[PDB]
């Protein structure tokens, strides 16, 4: 099985701009989880270094970003993550986000969280952190 499939719904696909990627897909990649949502003002300050280090690394150094959402709705969820270049967990899923939010200790968002799609091993939990002292990867996966 999926590593991700530790903390992901199963038979779950997680939204794309070029249709829903099954967990499985993700085998080999380096996953963050982002969590996120409209309406927060250090996210705004965060979602775009993070994409230009996705646009910039994630083909050569082999990962992927899902949006985990804090969105309050359904509609400001797809308004915001339709700017996005990467995965996300579909809004329905309000309640796996709970349970992600206590396993991985996120109190406060934007926060980003290192798994390695195949183990479902945690690398890290402070990559907020580190893609902005290092925003090309030098570090990469920056393991805790």
């Amino acid at each position: 099985m999926s590593g991700l499939a530790k903390y992901l719904p199963g038979a779950t696909n997680l939204l794309s701009k070029s249709g829903e990627v099954s967990l499985g897909s993700l085998v080999g990649k380096t996953v963050f989880l982002y969590f996120s949502a409209s309406w927060c003002p250090p996210c705004r300050g965060f979602t775009p270094v993070l994409a230009e280090f996705y646009e910039k690394h994630h083909v050569a150094k082999n990962f992927e970003v899902v949006l985990i959402s804090w969105d309050e709705n359904e509609s400001d969820f797809h308004d915001y993550y339709g700017k996005m270049p990467w995965l996300a967990l579909p809004f329905d899923q309000r309640s796996t986000v709970s349970e992600l939010g206590k396993t991985f200790g996120v109190e406060s968002i934007p926060t980003l969280i290192t798994i390695n799609a195949d183990t479902g091993a945690i690398i890290g939990t402070q990559a907020r952190t580190r893609v902005i002292e290092d925003p090309d990867g030098a570090n990469f996966p920056w393991p805790n």
